[PDB]
């Protein structure tokens, strides 16, 4: 068995060990976050957008009992300190938000850990893997890599089939996207000093910037500086999409760019021809879920410009992408 | 001027329009019409979720509301011919109900009287549509019945035409990113229109929609017919929207360039913003479109730009602002 | 032979209760009616923007809904007399429409071949009242129409019957803090019934508004009758609520005794919580009410005490898994 | 002359005094302190969420912002003990950061030179505690800190008292619906207080949570020590707040006595309503408490009766204007 430990047990990392929970073969040893045991335990429990954890769940001394098996819980707040090599940890999801380059991720491998994931874009300098685009990039010697965004793994897909059937040209990406908790609750200073991220979350629509689009040639080589775009932060706590206005290659119509999405499912990748409203994407497995009913092609002459928009559930996609990641990754090293 | 206004349909458009026309020279509110009790509009006059309270006097009197001392006629008939609008001597009526928003249907409150009606809406195109500050002299005062566009076009508008003027439009497509409204239920119910995501609870969702503001843009700006498509996205705030337009331009441009022929365009209807503003700023705004210097993106490819553009709009304020100054100019010419 | 529901007004309740009939043994839903295509019945039938998606298959055809392979008949007619229901052999009518909530206008049904009803809200004075777990045995089968009373009315009742036959009740007074509803408008516009309050945008405000269950908890509790009162304080959650009562007993308590006398009390019906959970934490629940021991308080000054007790409730799960244990209790006598 | 004030935590109460304080005659802000630059708290000030732009000018200078006209310094020490104001000659602090709220913390800005401290939160039992319009006459001026209580003992204190002093108070119980506050989590996250019903997502929730005021009433109701109790309900609205106190009386009340007394005891800090008013219409009222008539109760059963009053309150602008009256009481008593 493959034994992960966590760092950062927030909303990715809870998601991540309800999935890994349910994964064979991958079991989490531990758990390092700021707080006690008791405020973790609760937090996994009890979930105001994901529901009730479906399994037993239960508080022992600096430890949690988790459908019978007991995970360490540390709160050392400087990765390379942790206790990896001695509890034998195979893999660390880096999921606190705070150590997302390479340089500060390998501070757990200086802990003893052998590989790292990195649960956001990691830089340039770190293998970046939407699963079910580019995980075969992954060989298994790779030490830190990065599982991309949340948007970047909607995005991906869909991109992957408009190059691939039709050629981008080039493209401007928004995604209407939940609230998250890098957002002020109510209007206050902001840490990083973003004005608009300082803002009240769950009452304004919010600008901010993403790099989902302008990295896509990390994980897409063929769209390398094709794309780019940005975000509009919403007031939904999860659920979120990606649209994109493309110039292609080649004329295309709504029919033809639908079917090819439809022939590009998986499960990483779905396809959607109901009306659905962002709530009925949350807690979906899908990284992406197309949307057919949203697709718009507009002519004039012989330019076009083409929208697609594909759902996301920015934490539960993002958390079964990751943990898809994690597997085929763990089983190459 | 002096014109005699009646409101039909007092509801959230209707009521703020009085609250501006309350501002406005030459221009009082002699009716409204809705359905429901004089002391429920009064009420909602008074007490606003959004907009904040009414700064004036407002009281009940039977089967009339006052309103800074003087006295407007409440009706409660959902038959607009029936309205006593002749009797009142009615110049304008601001059609708002959402129920009568073309010719035929607007023509009844002439039939009951009144000698004009604007559309709070989309009015068909057998209907001038105007958005003021971008083409009020297509209006000579004869017209009987005429459109302020929708919240959308408002926002839209001034923006496009400025790109069409000084860059040239090849296409482009819009997303608006806008409060959710009255026409979405509060939780998920049976919709009247039939609509399946307007259905669903307005302020859990993100809901795609359709809109008409930029396939119907070329009755506002000819030389964009057929030019511009898009959407909406309907979000949980419950009022202050976006809209956003990626387009390709007849020649290249950078963002300071866009920025700075918006800021030259710039005027009561149409303003400039470089804060890094969010939705709630804008609730309340009496312009019709807020330029947002801080959004634009110019993406160029191998010599192929792609330019995206973004205005702020309160879909509530805005809009009547840009209502009742379409209502004050055509007034100015009947 | 299996008892055959019909469910008229497929709304909140009368959706959500379709979902547990198909979890029920033994009985099962013929025919939906309400004012609206088959095609927007069936959506909202199958995604939910807080209970959740439908877990099961569900389908269109020609005027019918299949559900888990199973058809279901969709009707339209506004006026209940006109109901197929003697020709389709319905035993029990669910009337969930809200505008049929007393006997005479109920019995509709029974008069379009129904043999029995249960009115999904509280029904007027001819009609026998009943809280699931508290005083279904006031039914002697004899009946033709019966209300379950309203969500608050079964989140309060088992608490109220609880503290009177431990302790007694002098008297007592009732805050709901309660989901914002359908009778809400979106955002403030005119209210069709002239209600002020309920005419304001439902997830803005908190919104006083009257409720008449806890002086009408005689119905239920004849002990209890004409000694409590109370009110609702609307607020933005879109379900989830509940129940503080302040009350004067007549003997002296302690709050280990009342949280003692509530978890001896439990059942499917009755629930014991002693987590700090929160209102997101109840959505989906199947208890009727929710007792939280972690908000109990009595109060002693001078020898008086005012005791406080809670109870949570899912008012759209939790009220129609009462009434469906209601209808099942109802249709076995 | 002025009262020169300073700032300590440009947060929501923080930045909300600023504004009543620039509308104030005779007190003006010379400093305020935070943990960030000027530019972050500049842009807070102009654009407010819940309660709207800021009225005035607001530019940015060097380490310091400019409103109407007026430059005032702006620092980012997270020491109070090391901030200048003997430097600036100040003579009262607002204590809004929330982490000295007690005697021998807050008194760090005494020996930083300022000549008083008002803690914007409880303050412990050793500082005298003062709600305006209850018990202000407490203080002479020799005091150098004090506490304005909270936003929830603000509003409890003026129907409290009026119980007690008309009909005495045996006992009552109190719960608070109100607003969610910045102390509660986004998204459920892990609490630093270790409140595992702060840590939930603030905007999804009702949240059950502890608030001293009611036990603590005795600081500014002598005669109420010991009497009341209480907790909170945190709900979805980012501000405005009701409390509903069921007392038990030493005498029969009846709803029309309990509400003659309110109104009778009404003032600028404590206001009397009758309309069917919702939370967002309270959103930035200047009243410190606002009694609600429409929602009093009175249960008899026998001889026994259990009363209930509501008051409703902005916990952040009713509160505010109360913290400025009590500095510019206290700042006078010289
Ligand atoms: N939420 C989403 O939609 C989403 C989607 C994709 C990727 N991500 C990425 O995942 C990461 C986590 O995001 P989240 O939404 O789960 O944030 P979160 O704030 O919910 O979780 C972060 C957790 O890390 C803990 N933490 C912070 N600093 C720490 C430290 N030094 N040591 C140990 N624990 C520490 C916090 O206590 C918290 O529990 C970020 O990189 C984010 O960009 C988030
Ligand atoms: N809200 C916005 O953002 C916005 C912006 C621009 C334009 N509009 C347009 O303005 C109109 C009104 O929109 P709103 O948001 O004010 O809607 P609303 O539902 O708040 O107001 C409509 C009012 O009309 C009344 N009404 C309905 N039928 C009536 C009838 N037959 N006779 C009399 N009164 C009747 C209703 O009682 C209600 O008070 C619509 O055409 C809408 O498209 C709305
Ligand atoms: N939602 C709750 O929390 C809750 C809890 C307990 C009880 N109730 C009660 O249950 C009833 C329904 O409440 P809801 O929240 O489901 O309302 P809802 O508005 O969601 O559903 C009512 C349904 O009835 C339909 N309908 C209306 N008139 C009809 C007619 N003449 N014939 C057939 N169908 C018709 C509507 O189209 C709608 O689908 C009310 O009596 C309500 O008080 C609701
Ligand atoms: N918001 C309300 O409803 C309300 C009502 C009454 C009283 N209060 C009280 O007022 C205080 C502030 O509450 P708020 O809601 O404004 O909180 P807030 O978090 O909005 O503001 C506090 C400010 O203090 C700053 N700060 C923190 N530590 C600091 C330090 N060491 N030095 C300088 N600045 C520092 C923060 O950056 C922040 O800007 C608390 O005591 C709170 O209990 C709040
Ligand atoms: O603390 C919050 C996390 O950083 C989530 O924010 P993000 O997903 O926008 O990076
Ligand atoms: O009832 C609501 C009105 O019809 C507003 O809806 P709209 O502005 O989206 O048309
Ligand atoms: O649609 C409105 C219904 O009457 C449900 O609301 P209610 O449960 O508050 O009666
Ligand atoms: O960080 C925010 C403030 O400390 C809120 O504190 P409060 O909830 O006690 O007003
Ligand atoms: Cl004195
Ligand atoms: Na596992
Ligand atoms: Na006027
Ligand atoms: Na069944
Ligand atoms: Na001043």
């Amino acid at each position: 068995s493959i034994k992960v430990a966590i760092n950062g047990f927030g909303r990715i990392g809870r998601l991540a060990l309800r999935q890994i929970e349910k994964a064979h073969g991958i079991e989490v040893a531990a758990v390092n976050d700021l707080t006690p045991a008791e405020m973790l335990l609760h937090l996994f429990k009890y979930d105001s957008t994901q529901g009730r954890f479906q399994g037993t769940a239960e508080l022992k001394d600096d430890a949690i009992v988790v459908n019978g098996r007991e995970i360490k819980v540390f709160a050392n707040p400087n990765p390379e300190e942790l206790p990896w090599g001695e509890l034998g940890v195979d893999v660390v999801l880096e999921c606190t938000g705070f150590f997302t380059n390479k340089t500060k991720a390998e501070a757990h491998i200086r802990a003893g850990a052998r590989k790292v994931v990195i649960s956001a874009p990691g830089g340039n300098d770190v293998k970046t893997v939407v699963y079910g685009v580019n995980q075969d990039i992954l060989d298994g010697s790779e030490t830190v890599i990065s599982a991309a965004s949340c948007t970047t793994n909607c995005l991906a897909p869909m991109a992957a089939v408009l190059q691939k059937e039709f050629g981008v040209v080039e493209g401007l990406m928004t995604t209407i996207h939940a609230y998250t908790g890098d957002q002020n609750t109510l209007d206050a200073p902001h840490r990083k000093g973003d004005l608009r991220r300082a803002r009240a979350a769950a009452l304004n629509i919010v600008p901010n910037s993403t790099g989902a689009a302008k990295a896509i040639g990390l994980v897409i080589p063929e769209l390398n500086g094709k794309l780019d775009g940005s975000a509009q932060r919403v007031p939904v706590a999860t659920g979120s999409l990606t649209e994109l206005v493309s110039v292609l290659e080649r004329p295309a119509t709504k029919e033809e760019i639908n079917a090819a999405m439809k022939a590009a499912s998986s499960e990483s990748y779905g396809y959607n021809e109901d009306q659905i409203v962002s709530s009925d994407v949350v807690g979906i497995e899908y990284g992406s879920l197309f949307d057919a009913t949203q697709t718009r092609v507009m002519t004039v002459g012989g330019k076009q410009l083409v929208k697609t928009v594909a759902w996301y559930d920015n934490e539960m996609s993002y958390t079964c992408q990751l943990v898809r990641t994690l597997e085929y990754f763990a089983g190459k090293i």
